C-alpha cells in the first residue's frame, strides 16, 4: 500500500505517534517520506552486511526483525520482517516505537538526519487535520 500524505498523517496519529518519545508527527512523516515514499512494501537489500530494510520505515533486519537470512541478526521488535510489509502499519509503528526507545531516538535513521533534522518538517502535516 502506498499512503497519501494526509492519510498517513492521520493513521500515525491514531496509532499514537504524535510526540512518541518527544518526536512530532511531522518528523515521523518526514522519515517515512524519505525512507519509502510512504510505500509499505518498499525493501532495500544491503549487499555489504547482507541485511534488508523493510517497509514504510525501512527497518533493518540485522537488529529489528527476523527474516532468517541476515547473518548473526537479532530481532528486537520480536517480529517477522514480513510483518513490516503489511498494508496495515500497526506492527511497523510498534517497531518504529521500539527503535526510538533506544539512545539515538529518531536519529537512528540516517535519512532523518540527512533530510529532516533541523529542516522544516511542518510541511508534512499541513492540511491533514492533525
Amino acid at each position: 500500500k502506498v499512503f497519501e500524505r494526509c492519510e498517513l498523517a492521520r493513521t500515525l496519529k491514531r496509532l499514537g505517534m504524535d510526540g512518541y518519545r518527544g518526536i512530532s508527527l511531522a518528523n515521523w512523516m518526514c522519515l517515512a517520506k524519505w525512507e519509502s515514499g510512504y510505500n509499505t512494501r518498499a525493501t532495500n537489500y544491503n549487499a555489504g552486511d547482507r541485511s534488508t530494510d523493510y517497509g514504510i520505515f525501512q527497518i533493518n533486519s540485522r537488529y529489528w526483525c527476523n527474516d532468517g537470512k541476515t547473518p548473526g541478526a537479532v530481532n528486537a521488535c520480536a517480529l517477522s520482517c514480513s510483518a513490516l510489509l503489511q498494508d496495515n502499519i500497526a506492527d511497523a509503528v510498534a517497531c518504529a516505537k521500539r527503535v526510538v526507545r533506544d539512545p539515538q531516538g529518531i536519529r537512528a535513521w540516517v535519512a532523518w538526519r540527512n533530510r529532516c533534522q533541523n529542516r522544516d518538517v511542518r510541511q508534512y502535516v499541513q492540511g491533514c487535520g492533525v
